Formats: C-alpha cells, sequence, structure tokens
C-alpha cells in the first residue's frame, strides 16, 4: 500500500483518472491514477499486475486507500496507441513494426507467465515514446490455473467480440492463443493509425463473417509481410494458430531484415 502523503494530483482529469507525481526513494515519479463493482475489476488488475514484472507491460506503483480508492501506474506520457496514431499518420511503417513487435515481447513474456490479457486492443497500448510501447489494462486479464491451458469465462461482462477469437465467442475459451488472435486486431489497428476494426459491422455480423472465412483487408500502406502476420494470428483452428513466441520471432525477423 502507498502513502498519500508521498503523492501529488494535478487538477486536470486526463470513474475518473488524473496525472501525479510519487516520492520514491529520492527521485519523483511521474505517475497516472485511476480514482474510485468497479471496485472489483480494479482489484483484480492490482493483483494480476503485481505479479508482473516487463519492459513492455505498465508498471504498477500500488494502490493509495486515502480519501479516495486509487491505482496508481507509472506515466505512459503519450497514451493510446489508437489516438496516437489517429493524430499522426506520418508514422512510418516501420516504427509501427517497432511498436507492435514490443507488444508481441510484452504478450511473449505474459504467456510464459501463464496469464490470459483478454483484451489486448490498440486501446490498450499506451506510449512512452513513439518508439517504446507497453500494455495496459489488466483488468479482464486471468492467472491460469497450473494444470489448465485455458480460461473458462463464465460471468456475462465486458465483451469486446471484435478483438475475440472464434473458441472465445463459441465455447468461452481464452488462452494464450486467443491472446494471439487479438494481438493480429491489433496490428491491423495499428498499420490503420488506430480506425476501428470492422467498422459499420455487429458483433453477430463479425462472428458470421469470420466463419466464412472471410479477413479484413491490408490496411494502405502496410507491407504485405505484415498482413501475412495478421492472418496467421487469425488462424480459425486455435489448434494450428501460432503462439507468441512464433508471433514475436516473425516480427523480429522482419523487423531487423
Ligand atoms: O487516460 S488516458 O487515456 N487520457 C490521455 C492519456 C495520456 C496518458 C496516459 N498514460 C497512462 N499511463 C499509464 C497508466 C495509465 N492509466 C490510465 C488509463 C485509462 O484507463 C492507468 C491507470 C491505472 C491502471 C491502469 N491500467 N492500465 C492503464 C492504467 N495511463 C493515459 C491517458
Amino acid at each position: 500500500y502507498l502513502d498519500r502523503k508521498l503523492l501529488t494530483l494535478e487538477d486536470k482529469e486526463l470513474g475518473t483518472v488524473k496525472k501525479g507525481y510519487y516520492q520514491m526513494k529520492k527521485v519523483v515519479k511521474t505517475v497516472a491514477v485511476k480514482i474510485l463493482a468497479l471496485k472489483d475489476e480494479l482489484l483484480a488488475e492490482a493483483n494480476v499486475m503485481q505479479q508482473l514484472d516487463n519492459p513492455y507491460i505498465v508498471r504498477m506503483i500500488g494502490i493509495c486507500e486515502a480519501e479516495s480508492w486509487m491505482l496508481v501506474m507509472e506515466m505512459a506520457e503519450l497514451g493510446p496507441l489508437n489516438k496516437y496514431l489517429q493524430q499522426n499518420r506520418h508514422v512510418k511503417d516501420k516504427n509501427i513494426i517497432e511498436l507492435v513487435h514490443q507488444v508481441s515481447m510484452g504478450m511473449k513474456y505474459l504467456e510464459e507467465s501463464n496469464f490470459v490479457h483478454r483484451d489486448l486492443a490498440a486501446r490498450n497500448v499506451l506510449l512512452v515514446t513513439q518508439h517504446y510501447a507497453k500494455i495496459s489494462d489488466f483488468g479482464l486479464s486471468k492467472a491460469l490455473r497450473a494444470d489448465e491451458n485455458y480460461y473458462k469465462a463464465q460471468t456475462h461482462g465486458k465483451w469486446p467480440v471484435k478483438w475475440y477469437a472464434p473458441e472465445c465467442i463459441n465455447y468461452y475459451k481464452f488462452s494464450s492463443k486467443s491472446d494471439v488472435w487479438s494481438f493480429g486486431v491489433l496490428m491491423w489497428e495499428a498499420f490503420s493509425y488506430g480506425q476501428k476494426p470492422y467498422r459499420g459491422m455487429k458483433g453477430s455480423e463479425v462472428t458470421a463473417m469470420l466463419e466464412k472465412g472471410e479477413r479484413m483487408g491490408c490496411p494502405a500502406g502496410c507491407p504485405r509481410e505484415m498482413y501475412d502476420l495478421m492472418n496467421l494470428c487469425w488462424t480459425y483452428d486455435v489448434e494450428n494458430r501460432p503462439g507468441f513466441a512464433a508471433v514475436e520471432l516473425r516480427l523480429r525477423n522482419y523487423y531487423y531484415d
């Protein structure tokens, strides 16, 4: 738990979200703060992110119980990737490849830590700099049990279907391979400069489209290798869909080529 005394908030708003500062041992650290049901979701996120430690996942500083309930993270100054790219269409393809490779290195670690994100989308990638991305928003994330490969969704809550693999929609099964499907949608978003996927379509319409074997097209100016990778992530049969080690490798090879 954090010390309220050591936390300072801006008035300006970023429930509610605020930018702040927390006095660490000697340096002052810029932080982003969620300020409060909606509480169990924030507790689940705190519980997960306290077990995570990776350069490509947003770091939790801690929980402050004061006048309000607060979840304090290190600040990723530039904000969500979808919004950033929407306002910065000059960003080169090679820079996008760089950012999406970083996300895949982050997801490779999660996979290895046996956690499922369950909400991997461009809106949940935050930028530290134009060349440094972190995965955020672990509200729906689940620590897999030692004896299982997947999480079985029970209660009906947030359901971002446009990022969900068929086995999630059809069998309520979430695994690292389902996160791979979502990563594919995230790539598509990033190479489309933060445009929403399957625009104009209902969730049930997206599902019907995918079952016919149809996929979203190649965004303008997306190199074909990256589009080929999106299609691989969108492999229907989860058995034959790649995991984050295979996905990360292919981005690494391409990027460094
Ligand atoms: O709230 S914003 O989308 N409005 C513009 C802007 C600019 C920078 C950040 N950066 C940032 N950097 C780290 C964490 C964090 N947030 C707020 C995200 C809004 O949901 C968080 C606070 C607490 C827990 C969190 N988990 N994931 C993000 C996050 N936000 C966030 C935003």
